[PDB]
DNA sequence: TAAACTGTTACAACCAGTTAAGGGTTGGGGGAAGCACTGGGTCT
């Protein structure tokens, strides 16, 4: 087994990532395995260390970047950049950071920067945050490339929504 | 000089007959179903 670690953020966008986890492993394989809930943990149990969650992060981004093509500077229909989002940035904002990801996990390496966090994923989430007195100039909240996707496929595929 | 004795207190029939107990006609029209005010990202 790997047990795979989740970090604990918020019981939405953690939610969010845990279902990334378990579609990329779902997609591929990963027979016995299970999901136990901790409150906010969202942990998974599966006998695979990185093979098969890899391969079915590969299918279900190359599924992401061909439904945002299909779907219509890169504004379309699709539910991860239009369909939910409700700022006009982020319709760009998505597919420049999907081309992203895909630059950057396709050569089996890691990832090397970060990214902001929307409010759709999770409704705490805004460039204004007080630490004492006001806010700053920038966003202290940051989430990872991989957690981010991983947050994105779950939104779209897992969580319903009405427009 | 006395102060109603007694059989009797209605019988019998019958105790609504029929007919219909709404007929019709319309069952919300018609408008609107938040107007702004508060914008979140990414860059210089």
């Amino acid at each position: 087994f790997n047990e795979f670690k989740t970090p604990q953020i918020d019981p939405i966008f953690d939610l969010y990532v845990a279902y990334g986890y378990v579609v990329s492993l779902i997609r591929g394989g990963a027979k016995e395995a299970t999901l136990i809930p901790h409150g906010a943990s969202y942990l998974i149990q599966t006998d695979v260390s990185n093979e098969e969650f890899r391969h079915g992060l590969v299918d279900a981004l190359s599924s992401m970047l061909s439904l945002h093509i299909a779907l219509a500077k890169l504004v379309s229909d699709a539910d991860f950049s239009a369909g939910a989002n409700i700022n006009n940035v982020y319709w760009d904002s998505v597919p420049r950071n999907l081309e992203k990801l895909m630059k950057d996990l396709e050569k089996k390496r890691s990832v090397k920067g970060t990214a902001t966090i929307p409010i759709t994923l999770m409704p705490s989430a805004g460039k204004y945050m007080l630490k004492h007195f006001g806010v700053q100039g920038g966003n202290p909240i940051k989430v990872d490339l991989l957690n981010y996707a991983l947050a994105w496929v779950g939104f779209h595929y897992y969580t319903p929504y009405i427009k």
